[PDB]
């Protein structure tokens, strides 16, 4: 109406609008204390409350970007501390807004967030719950400038669940702990899931963006007609753009306005987001894009008719290629909500490759005859990769899956560092847990979405600091290429093993006094760089000196002394294990 921060605080309501106003300016000025922060909060919230009461007093017709970088341009310190971004003060707007966007910092120099001891957090929250929740609200916005504002928002709310929770149960610490590392792994993946689509985005292209969407909506809202799913994904391919480009109200504004959109059309789309729509603007587009597959049309046919058989294929397809594709990748889709969108999209690509060479040629409908016959290999290699893994999984648990992946992957790319390949091991082995529970029809697409972010983020890693050509070569291949690349790297036969070292294999008595986490992380330090130094061992001769460690362990661990049985025996497991392999 004629004043938008007293909408946006009708909508939001006030206790959303202050958190969101706190996110909003600590990424902006991410090196000014909390208590300030607080300041421009209760500032702006008064502010706010005015314009409420009357839509028209004194710069409550202002716009919210005018008043945001007014806020800003107000920080007295501002040349001092942020410097460029100061100069951005001199511009008008809309040149000055432009200009914030450009001066947020992506690498703050801030040091690491201690999570601190369960009774220093629970006492800390049993006595100034608000003031725990934002001053750790501002330390993490601080810390990521880009995370979408309501999303932390989101997070946050779950976080003080948790502490709401555990801060009085019995045991506090086996309540809390699991949550809090649920949390962080869950706002890590988000927060690199976020930065990847904008990436993508950018390296590959608009046209691919499209088609990674239209098989996701497709998947999600089977019922919907292609030309609403093709409305939904041009209007999401702006969303994205705008919120890639970094302005936090247009992003907003945008995804609003879809969501919108989205519930005023529900029957036309899908009969899951009667709940999502009834909730408030806030939480409207998040519970939108986490909404469960609707059921497909019960009695579907074969895309036999449309993509093979009819005699107006080659003369659909040349028509509007990118249409004809389309609605290929929309059928396909949403008959088939357990495959990954990159199966999909191998199969929508064979099909092009496909009709690009028999469109060309004398009878087209021969030569494209046997085209799905194509798709059983692309659909069984990951099907198998699965049935593979979680079959492995379920013999081994959890801990020694990692450790069958250690031994896998440090044969195959036996340069990547030691750390590189445990985390990146413990990491995959997670998402062999997180997915191998799922039934069937959801496996695909829940590695898929786990594994897009544990191989970027191995990617980005070594590309950062590099050592195997292959590593990079599977890195810089197209997305729907990069883990089936991974997946056919084989074991490195020219490899040189690593020259022993002592201290390596060397284990004192603080490793029975380490926790559970850390010990594991100890014995697959030494598992990797075991596997470095004798990569020609084979399964049975490295569970020979696996199980001799596994003994050895325990065995100076419950003993009368401890580092003498450490020193004196840790020199026979390791010349006994040098002369065995
Ligand atoms: C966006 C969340 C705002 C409130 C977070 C409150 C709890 C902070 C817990 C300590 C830091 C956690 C780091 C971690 O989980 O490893
Ligand atoms: C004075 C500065 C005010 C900054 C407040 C930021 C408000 C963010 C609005 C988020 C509304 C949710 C829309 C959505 O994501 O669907
Ligand atoms: C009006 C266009 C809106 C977008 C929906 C139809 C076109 C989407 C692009 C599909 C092409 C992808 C095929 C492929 O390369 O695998
Ligand atoms: C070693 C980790 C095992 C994780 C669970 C199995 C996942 C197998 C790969 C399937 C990935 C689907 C994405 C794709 O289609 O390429
Ligand atoms: C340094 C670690 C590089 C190796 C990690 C590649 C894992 C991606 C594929 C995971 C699922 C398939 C298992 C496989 O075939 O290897
Ligand atoms: C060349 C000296 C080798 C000495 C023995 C090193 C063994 C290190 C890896 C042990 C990991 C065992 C994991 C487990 O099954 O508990």
């Amino acid at each position: 109406h004629k004043s938008e921060v007293a909408h946006r605080f009708k909508d939001l309501g006030e206790e959303n609008f202050k958190a969101l106003v706190l996110i909003a300016f600590a990424q902006y000025l991410q090196q000014c204390p909390f208590e300030d922060h607080v300041k421009l909060v209760n500032e702006v919230t008064e502010f706010a409350k005015t314009c409420v009461a009357d839509e028209s007093a004194e710069n409550c017709d202002k716009s919210l970007h005018t008043l945001f970088g007014d806020k800003l341009c107000t920080v007295a310190t501002l040349r001092e501390t942020y410097g460029e971004m100061a100069d951005c003060c001199a511009k008008q707007e809309p040149e000055r807004n432009e200009c914030f966007l450009q001066h947020k910092d992506d690498n703050p120099n801030l040091p690491r967030l201690v999570r601190p001891e369960v009774d220093v957090m629970c006492t800390a929250f049993h006595d100034n719950e608000e003031t725990f929740l934002k001053k750790y609200l501002y330390e993490i916005a601080r810390r990521h400038p880009y995370f979408y504002a309501p999303e932390l928002l989101f997070f946050a709310k779950r976080y003080k669940a948790a502490f709401t929770e555990c801060c009085q149960a019995a045991d506090k610490a086996a309540c809390l702990l699991p949550k809090l590392d649920e949390l962080r792994d869950e706002g890590k993946a988000s927060s690199a899931k976020q930065r990847l689509k904008c990436a993508s985005l950018q390296k590959f292209g608009e046209r691919a963006f499209k088609a990674w969407a239209v098989a996701r909506l497709s998947q999600r809202f089977p019922k919907a007609e292609f030309a609403e799913v093709s409305k939904l994904v041009t209007d999401l391919t702006k969303v994205h753009t705008e919120c890639c480009h970094g302005d936090l109200l247009e992003c907003a504004d945008d995804r609003a306005d879809l969501a919108k959109y989205i519930c005023e059309n529900q029957d036309s789309i899908s009969s899951k987001l009667k709940e999502c729509c009834e909730k408030p603007l806030l939480e409207k587009s998040h519970c939108i894009a986490e909404v469960e597959n609707d059921e497909m049309p019960a009695d579907l046919p074969s895309l036999a008719a449309d993509f093979v058989e009819s005699k107006d294929v080659c003369k659909n397809y040349a028509e509007a290629k990118d249409v004809f594709l389309g609605m290929f990748l929309y059928e396909y889709a949403r008959r088939h909500p357990d495959y990954s969108v990159v199966l999909l999209l191998r199969l929508a690509k064979t099909y092009e490759t496909t009709l690009e060479k028999c469109c060309a040629a004398a009878d087209p409908h021969e030569c494209y005859a046997k085209v799905f016959d194509e798709f059983k290999p692309l659909v069984e290699e990951p099907q198998n990769l699965i049935k593979q893994n979680c079959e492995l999984f379920e013999q081994l648990g959890e801990y020694k899956f990692q450790n069958a992946l250690l031994v896998r992957y440090t044969k195959k790319v036996p340069q990547v560092s030691t750390p590189t390949l445990v985390e990146v091991s413990r990491n995959l082995g997670k998402v062999g847990s997180k997915c191998c529970k799922h039934p069937e029809a959801k496996r695909m697409p829940c590695a898929e979405d786990y594994l897009s972010v544990v191989l970027n983020q191995l990617c980005v890693l070594h590309e950062k600091t590099p050592v195997s050509d292959r590593v990079t070569k599977c890195c810089t291949e197209s997305l729907v290429n990069r883990r089936p690349c991974f997946s056919a790297l084989e074991v490195d036969e020219t490899y040189v093993p690593k020259e022993f070292n002592a201290e390596t294999f060397t284990f004192h008595a603080d490793i029975c006094t380490l926790s559970e986490k850390e010990r594991q992380i100890k014995k697959q330090t030494a598992l990797v760089e075991l596997v470095k130094h004798k990569p020609k061992a084979t399964k049975e001769q490295l569970k020979a000196v696996m199980d001799d460690f596994a003994a050895f362990v325990e065995k100076c661990c419950k003993a009368d002394d401890k580092e003498t049985c450490f020193a004196e025996e840790g020199k026979k497991l390791v010349a006994a294990s040098q002369a065995a392999l």
